[PDB]
């Protein structure tokens, strides 16, 4: 559940935060309209685990694996098992156009799968950019119904460390791991103003990524709608934003400030950005 | 309105927030719950302001001035319209014995003040002790249909600078001046362990006020209640707590972690600890 009476902690012994040390001073762990920014070293998982335990909370991942997408199936599922929200519910959701491609992954407690058939698209970026539709329209009285948030993931990627509760919250994005050292103008945001995701060279918090996002049900319902209206505006003026989907979240959440960011050890590539000393962890990374 | 549709922000032109750079890195600005602890230099004031104007907040401030508590209803009032939550609607509440010893305060458009007579303790103790009964059981159904959030604060006080939305959220608490950068052995919890009170020498994140907390209704509610409840307990086994409703107010916070912690900022006694350097605004001053 979300928002329901919060039973009290329990006694937990833990280091006490000290007011006069940040252990991060080298980034950035609040944005200005403070929201967490959550890198390593920043939360007490013991904490979180229980606060989120003590509302039973259940989480939705979400991963379409169409055409040839199928292949990252195994890797992913059988890493997620090993570092995704481990203890709490979680139910992952599998959207493909081979329902007997879906490897058979073995399950902790807990924890269940649905395999959700969909239709391929013939053009990638309509395999990409119809997630928004899939994920709002058809599952939204589904996703209400079983789970109390939901994470938004790309497939042909693995999980290396800990993604836990610490992410949850009712609206967030992840900084996009090329970007998050740049300055605003040359985040490649949609520029045409004849797109609805334009967004002027004076505008912009973060680079944010199309393939990590999530939230309460709720909000990403909101999300998911919203992207697919701006989609569908865009198509009828004939018009394909320059990064796709991921152009449209930007612009959603530029509009609507996530109430958590996730910093880009939620998504890397060490093949493409190595492994920075402001990476204390490499969490989820692109498969080569 | 908290927690309905939130409508699209407008266009805004305001500095990039840069991921490699925090403005403040000589203190701590996120709790190990991720909750945002507000210092200046933390927040976008603009952006806020944006966001809780478009949901119509509406925040009610109480305030206690029983028996020759009276006297500070005047400076407190007038520097509140100076600084308090200036823009968005306000509802004082000034709880007192003496209606007639209100002062007639001018007051900026969209802010009301109603006075609400209460008995007078005999004790100073009862006064500060029973004021957890008073914004609980009697003002439950007041508050819930006239307010969003809920401020409560000491009378013995004035605005010195800008104390606004940034503060807004479910449930929070205010850094005591004097223990900021404390440990947890120096705080001056309750230690007998017959007291609901009591906190063990090896717990506790941080020394909160019984003089500034505040939140959602439901959740000030919540914590009003809790802490009555427990103060009834301590009276029946004939023990008080050390220092009285803010004992209380600690355990509650120990076991129920707020989702923004203020800064000393906040609630500051210049003339006991001067201004030092991580103090860039004084933003609400004991009176001398
Ligand atoms: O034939 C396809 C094509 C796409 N997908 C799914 O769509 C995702 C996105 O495609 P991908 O090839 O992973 O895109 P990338 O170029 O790796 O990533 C960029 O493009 C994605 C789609 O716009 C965004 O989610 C990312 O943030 C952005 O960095 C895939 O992982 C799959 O989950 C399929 O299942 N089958
Ligand atoms: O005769 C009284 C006594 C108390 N109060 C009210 O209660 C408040 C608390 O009393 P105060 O004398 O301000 O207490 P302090 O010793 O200044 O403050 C400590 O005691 C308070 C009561 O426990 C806590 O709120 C503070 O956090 C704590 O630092 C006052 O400001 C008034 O609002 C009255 O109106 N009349
Ligand atoms: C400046 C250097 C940029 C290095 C990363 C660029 O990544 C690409 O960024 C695009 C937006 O500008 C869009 O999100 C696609 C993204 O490429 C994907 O993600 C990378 C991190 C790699 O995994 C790459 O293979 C993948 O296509
Ligand atoms: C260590 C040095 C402590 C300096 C401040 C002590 O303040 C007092 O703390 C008590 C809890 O230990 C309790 O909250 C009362 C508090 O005293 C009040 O607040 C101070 C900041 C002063 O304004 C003082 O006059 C007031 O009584
Ligand atoms: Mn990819
Ligand atoms: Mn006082």
């Amino acid at each position: 559940a979300i928002g329901e009476f919060m039973v009290s902690l329990p006694r937990m012994v833990y280091p006490q935060p000290k007011v006069l040390t940040p252990c991060r001073k080298d980034v950035l762990v609040v944005t200005p309209w403070l929201a967490p920014i959550v890198w390593e070293g920043t939360f007490n998982i013991d904490i979180l685990n229980e606060q989120f335990r003590l509302q039973n909370t259940t989480i939705g991942l979400t991963v379409f694996a169409i055409k040839k997408y199928v292949a990252f199936l195994k890797l992913f599922l059988e890493t997620a098992e090993k570092h995704f929200m481990v203890g709490h519910r979680v139910h992952y959701y599998v959207f493909t156009d081979q329902p007997a491609a879906v490897p058979r992954v073995t399950l902790g407690t807990g924890r269940q799968l649905s395999v959700l058939e969909v239709r391929a698209y013939k053009r990638w970026q309509d395999v990409s950019m119809r997630r928004m539709e899939m994920i709002s329209d058809f599952c939204e009285r589904r996703f209400l119904s079983e789970v109390d948030y939901l994470v938004c993931v790309d497939v042909d990627m693995e999980f290396r460390d800990h993604v836990g509760v610490e992410i949850l919250t009712p609206l967030f994005g992840t900084l996009h791991p090329g970007f998050y050292g740049s300055s605003r103008e040359a985040f490649t945001y949609e520029r045409r103003p004849q797109s609805q995701a334009y967004i002027p060279k004076d505008e912009g918090d973060f680079y944010y990524l199309g393939g990590f996002f999530g939230g309460s049900v709720q909000e990403v319902q909101r999300l998911t709608r919203a992207c697919h209206q701006a989609m569908m505006v865009d198509q009828a003026n004939g018009i394909e934003a320059v990064w796709h989907d991921e152009s449209h979240l930007n612009k959603y959440l530029l509009r609507h400030k996530p109430t958590k960011v996730l910093s880009p050890e939620y998504l890397w590539d060490q093949q493409l950005l190595g492994w920075p000393a402001v990476l204390r962890k490499l969490r989820f990374t692109a498969v080569p």
